[PDB]
């Protein structure tokens, strides 16, 4: 039961915080983990592998760190390095921190996730607000049929509100793939037909996991490449990595202000 | 433990219990749909599905619902009262053994209900649609190993052509099944537009695969319970999509009853 | 982590062949397409013929029966080993043994894979008996054979390089984009149209994971399709696995010939 492992991981959080409930959560993916800094310091950093249901017990390693960080009035649960799908684990430990941080409390989430460009005039390094998803994932984090609409997933509100921040802000449809490989040229032209402005390997399950559990969402793609076959040449696994480093203080800054708005 | 093996072993149970050697069609009752028994016809025998072999997986259970025997007209008709669908998250074999069951029981002809969200501008709210087609979605297939059936007129012509002989006013469309259990986001909607689908649900492709595999004709019907995700600037409805298929059961029942009877 | 490793067994298998061959390297990998089978013959006199369930990592322990056979044919100045039966998704087994081939040849030296297949034609030109050269590919399995965070670039992913070269063999060659689906049933007709929509001039149920998994390992890929059939819908009629496999023989010679006469010039 994920619902029952999230309570017991969100107890967790609030005895070894000392913060009986968080309010905002921001799961940074690929292209957003060096922003952390940026959001604010930490009062509690500890490892996910320390938390219930965080980590998988056979495949591990080192997982990343979950932490409390206050922002503006919020105490915000901050996700640092989270498991991919295409590793094989099930999907409820792809999704687990969402459920455990609405355990916690909090009502929003901030999904962040690094993702090419489809839309012409998308530019590497630019932040793009989403405002919807296509699932091409074949999958769901949901099993058995509870009723769950994604009309709105990505809270129009919430996209104002990050407005009110950067009113520059683009906005676009974002496709979430399996990966974790990157696509063919002939794909993107696919994905362009088929109305995606962005395109990843993350962020679907966890939206509908999100909505799923009640909370609102805010989701922000960095463009940390454009799509492949666009610009006539291979893609560059530099340029990508050098899109997530470049705009890593700005990136940071620029959630912190949002999520003071919430 | 055979998919076949279990087919044949749950037709004998079925057969010895219904007092009837053969049923020359199947009828699986989609979300929705329940209430229609009544209007479809009383049946002479029921029986729970968990004391049919093959039907409820051995780890995650409850309760799986009941299969009925009815005579529609010169015709002894099985009628599944609760299904298990892909999103539970058990092995395809489950899904599709109603409609294994059913052909090893004698059924000739699979008639395949659901409830699906309408895509195309004509399709209202309550209105039963033919399946013309299908789009299968889900990366998935019902059958394992070098089984490679044609899916050319997988919803019979034929059988269409006598349910609008029952309804002429009966109008038709391409499904798209889909994972579930999740409900699109008005972004997949229209990706679904482009890709020509009419109606979308999460069901019903792997049932009528299983079926044409078997060697079954298949008739397949929609219940458009709700208009697709975006397309009436409102959130979807639980509660009148269950509203919707409540309010329709009757008229539902009766037109399955009279297709059939022409069969 | 998992057990056993891709890598490990694809080195251990490229030993085993090494060995059983007599070959130090092999320059060149062919995976034989269903229906192509007696094209084999046409490719060369093999040098060596092994069963493939003799070699590590080729065969599923649960599901069995009879696995294909692996030959190490000289073609030109290479020593190519020619892959006669494979495994397909659709069988139920780990991705890890559809790809394992082209690892295995890979790890045997092989730096360039000719993946070949049977597929149903979608765009209109393409007729049957047509080998098509793959362009470019449309993954539809909602699956991927590589589980590590390595960056995997797809562009090009069937070298234009190679392509040109089979048209120095044949300068009458038309491309295609190959779309890749689960299978093992064929397709509906609404399902072709949308395939159409999305680009898809060849459909079939093969060959995607090969290819990425061969430019995972660093190895070059010529996709060569064969037209068996029209796509579903096309012509009315319905598909059949005979329909399939009659193409394949009747062009059997014709491909294998080709095949050769491709590789001669890498
Ligand atoms: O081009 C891309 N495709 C899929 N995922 C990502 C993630 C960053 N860039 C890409
Ligand atoms: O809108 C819908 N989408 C998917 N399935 C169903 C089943 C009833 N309505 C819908
Ligand atoms: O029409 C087809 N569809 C899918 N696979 C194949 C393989 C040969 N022909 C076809
Ligand atoms: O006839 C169908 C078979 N040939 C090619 C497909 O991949 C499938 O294996």
């Amino acid at each position: 039961d994920p619902d029952e492992l999230a309570r017991r991981a969100a107890q967790v959080i609030a005895d070894r915080t000392g913060i009986g409930e968080h309010d905002v959560a921001v799961v940074l993916g690929s292209g957003w983990l060096p922003a952390v800094a940026a959001l604010g310091s930490p009062t509690t950093v500890l490892p996910q592998a320390e938390l219930p249901g965080f980590v998988p017990p056979t495949a591990a390693g080192h997982a990343g760190e979950l932490l409390s960080v206050p922002i503006g009035a919020h105490r915000v649960l901050v996700l640092a390095g989270r498991i991919h799908a295409y590793e094989g684990h099930d999907l409820r430990y792809v999704v687990h921190p969402v459920r455990a941080a609405r355990a916690a409390g909090a009502q929003i989430m901030v999904l962040t996730n690094a993702a090419g460009g489809l839309r012409a005039d998308l530019q590497v390094g630019q932040p793009v607000l989403i405002s919807d998803h296509l699932n091409l994932t074949a999958r769901s984090p949901l099993v058995g049929g509870e009723f769950v609409d994604l009309t709105d997933a990505y809270s129009p509100r919430l996209r104002e509100l990050a407005r009110q921040s950067d009113p520059q802000l683009a906005e676009g449809v974002y496709a979430g793939l399996p990966g974790p490989h990157y696509e063919t040229p002939a794909e993107i032209r696919m994905l362009q037909t088929l109305g995606a402005d962005l395109v990843g390997m993350s962020t679907v399950h966890e939206t509908i996991a999100a909505r799923a559990a009640g909370a609102e969402v805010l989701g922000v793609s960095l463009v940390t490449n454009l799509a492949a076959g666009i610009t006539g040449e291979p893609l560059s696994h530099a340029e990508v990595l050098a899109a997530g480093a470049a705009s890593a203080t700005r990136m940071g800054a620029l959630l912190a202000d949002v999520i003071a708005r919430f």
